[PDB]
C-alpha cells in the first residue's frame, strides 16, 4: 500500500465545489471506518495514520481523508466554525461515495470534526474512537491557550523551523521521535503559501458568530452511540483533564489512558491503539 | 427579629396568583440581598438561615424568601422545571418590590434558582453567593443519584421518622448538629399534606419535557457578574466535583471550600460564611 496506490480525488458541495483527497485501502472488506487526522499545519492524512491505514485495512474499508484546508483538499481562504464546516464537506462525501451509517477515527481536530459530524447528522455516524478529541473538550485544569495551542499561535505569526519544531516537540512524550527529517518535511509542507493562509482561517473562526459550535462539551450528552476516547497521559495540547465532561455526559462513553504517551497516541503507541481500535470496532 | 417580627407576604403572577413568604430585615440599609434556602422537604427561610439573617441584616437589606413549595409559600401540585418556575415568582416579587439588579445568595435547590434567575433574566441580578448549588453542577466523578438525593427520594416514596434521620445525618459533616429536636421539627414539617404534594412535583419535574432548563452548566459561561462558589468539602449531596464547570467556564468566578464541612455550609462554618458573604458583596 503505498501513498499513490491509495489516493482519491472526490469533489462535493459545499457553499460551492470543493476538492476532497483521501486514501483508499481494503476494498472488499465489508465495514467501512473514516480516519479524520490532526491539526498541525503540515499534518495530513497520511502522515498521520501511517502506523495505522496498513494495520486497519486488514479488517476494515479504510477511508482516511485529508480534512479541508489540509494535504491535497481544497485550502480555501474562508468559512465558517472550522468543525462545522469539515462536517459539511464529509457529508458531500458520504452522500457520494453512497455511505450510510459508518463508524468515525478522529484525533484532535479530526476528533472535534467526527463529533460535530455525529450531532449535526446523528443518522450517519456510527461508533466513536476519538484520541485527544478538539471540540467535546473541556480543560478544566489546564489554562487556555494551552502550552501546545500557543506554540501552533507562534508558528503562524511566524512561520519558521524554529518555531515548528518547538510546536512538534509538544506533540509527543518521547521528544526523540522530533527529527531534523521530520522537522524538515513538515516545514516544507506547513510553510507553503496554501498552508498558511488554512491556517489563518481556522484559529480565527473559533472566534467567528458561530463559535457555540465549537463548545461540543455542551451538546455529547445527545450520542447514542459507544464512544471510546483514548488519551496520552502527557498531552500537552489537548490534556486529560479534558476527558472529563464528555466522559460523564455521553452515556456509552469508555475511557482509555496510556502513560508515558503524548497528543500522538497514534504514533507512540501505535500498536496498542490499533488493538483496541479493531476491537472496539469489531 | 424574630420570625413574626419578620414575616411577610406577597401575591405574585406565576400562570396565575401566587402566595410567597418571605423575611424581612435590615430595613434602611442601602443595598439589598435575597436569600434563598435549601431544598429538604420541612426546609424553609427561617430554619435555613437563622445563624446568618440578623448578622447579614447589621449590613444589608435581607429579603430571605421561601421558594414555591416550602415554607409558608403556596405549595402547587404541579409546575414546569422547578429552577425556572422558582424564577418566574421571584421576577415577579421583583417586580412588585421594585427591585433593579440586586446581588443573590443561595444554598443548594436555592443555589440552582438563583442561577436560572440570573441566566432567565440577566439584568436582574447582580454579584452571586453559591452554596453547594445544585443546577450550576454537574458530578464529573461521584455516580449519580448522589447519597443525598437518594435518601430524599427515598423519604419521599416512605415519609417515616427513620428515613428522615437518615437524610439529614448526610446533610452535616458532625453528625451531632442531627438531634431528636431537629429531626422531630423538620419531620412534622415535612410529612405534612401540602409537603409531600410539593416534594413529589420537585423531583419530576427535573425531568418533564424542559430538562434542559436544568442543565445550567451548559450555560453559565453567559453569566458577567462576579460568582462566589462555596463548598463543603465533605458535600454528599451536591459533592465538590461538581464545582469544576462553572469554576472554568464563569468568567469572573471564585471558589472557596471548606474541609471539615458537609452541604450545610451555612450552618457548620456560619461564621466564616458570613464574613466571606459580608465582604464579596461589600
Amino acid at each position: 500500500l503505498t501513498f499513490e496506490s491509495t489516493s482519491r480525488f472526490a469533489e462535493v458541495d459545499v457553499d460551492g465545489p470543493l476538492k476532497l483527497h483521501y486514501h483508499e485501502a481494503g476494498v472488499g472488506n465489508d465495514q467501512t471506518v473514516v480516519l479524520l487526522h490532526g491539526g498541525g499545519p503540515g499534518a495530513a492524512s497520511w502522515t498521520n495514520f501511517s502506523r495505522n491505514i496498513a494495520v486497519l485495512a486488514r479488517h476494515f474499508h479504510v477511508l482516511a481523508v485529508d480534512q479541508p484546508g489540509y494535504g491535497h483538499s481544497d485550502k480555501r481562504a474562508e468559512h465558517g466554525q472550522f468543525n462545522r464546516y469539515a462536517a459539511m464537506a464529509l457529508k458531500g462525501l458520504f452522500d457520494q461515495l453512497g455511505l450510510g451509517r459508518v463508524p468515525l477515527v478522529g484525533n484532535a481536530l479530526g476528533g472535534g470534526t467526527a463529533v460535530r459530524f455525529a450531532l449535526d447528522y446523528p443518522a450517519r455516524a456510527g461508533r466513536l474512537v476519538l484520541m485527544g478529541p478538539g471540540g467535546l473538550s473541556i480543560n478544566l485544569f489546564a489554562p487556555d491557550p494551552t502550552e501546545g495551542v500557543k506554540r501552533l499561535s507562534k508558528f503562524s505569526v511566524a512561520p519558521t523551523r524554529e518555531n515548528l519544531e518547538a510546536f512538534l516537540r509538544v506533540m509527543v512524550y518521547d521528544k526523540n521521535l522530533i527529527t531534523p527529517e521530520l522537522v524538515d518535511q513538515r516545514f516544507a509542507l506547513a510553510s507553503t503559501p496554501e498552508s498558511l493562509t488554512a491556517t489563518r482561517a481556522m484559529g480565527k473562526s473559533f472566534a467567528g458568530a458561530d463559535f457555540e459550535a465549537g463548545m461540543m462539551w455542551r451538546e455529547v450528552y445527545r450520542l447514542r452511540q459507544p464512544v471510546l476516547l483514548i488519551w496520552g497521559r502527557e498531552d500537552r495540547v489537548n490534556p486529560l483533564d479534558g476527558a472529563l465532561v464528555a466522559l460523564k455526559t455521553i452515556p456509552r462513553a469508555q475511557l482509555h489512558v496510556f502513560g508515558q504517551c503524548g497528543h500522538w497516541v497514534q504514533v507512540e503507541k501505535f500498536d496498542e491503539f490499533n488493538k483496541l481500535t479493531i476491537e472496539f470496532l469489531g
